[PDB]
């Protein structure tokens, strides 16, 4: 666990140019999660114009739950 | 899923003031995805002062993978 710690201070550091100097843990806990990605490919109208967007919805049905985890242009939808 | 899709649009345009207007789903594909997350608690030393941090650790090890998701700054460390 130690080691996953390690990993996090260091990908924070790479990520915002720290140099936090890892000591110790002090407390973990952990869950194992599961729930469905869906990647939905589709067409919006943006200000007229039909665009393709790519969204990702990250869904733990076990809980009720549901999240956006990413949106992105595609491009122009053809016309 | 035409349900998924508007709630990804809505919650897009709710997030970064946009007006997108959904259409229709043009390409769904989904993925079943379990694994482990750490919320782990660090103290780790900022410039000389002990601090302690809460760093959210994302693990896939079916696909041996993990992931930083988040690293927030809880306070000192005592002294």
């Amino acid at each position: 666990i130690e080691s996953l710690a390690r990993y996090a201070v260091d990908e924070h550091n790479k990520k915002q140019n720290s140099l936090l100097q890892f000591e110790k843990v002090v407390n973990t806990k952990q869950q194992v999660v599961s729930g469905t990605i869906y990647i939905i490919t589709l067409e919006a109208v943006d200000g007229g114009k039909k665009k393709v967007y790519e969204a990702k919805v990250w869904e733990k049905p076990w809980m009720n739950f549901k999240e956006l985890q990413e949106f992105k242009l595609i491009g122009d939808a053809p016309s």
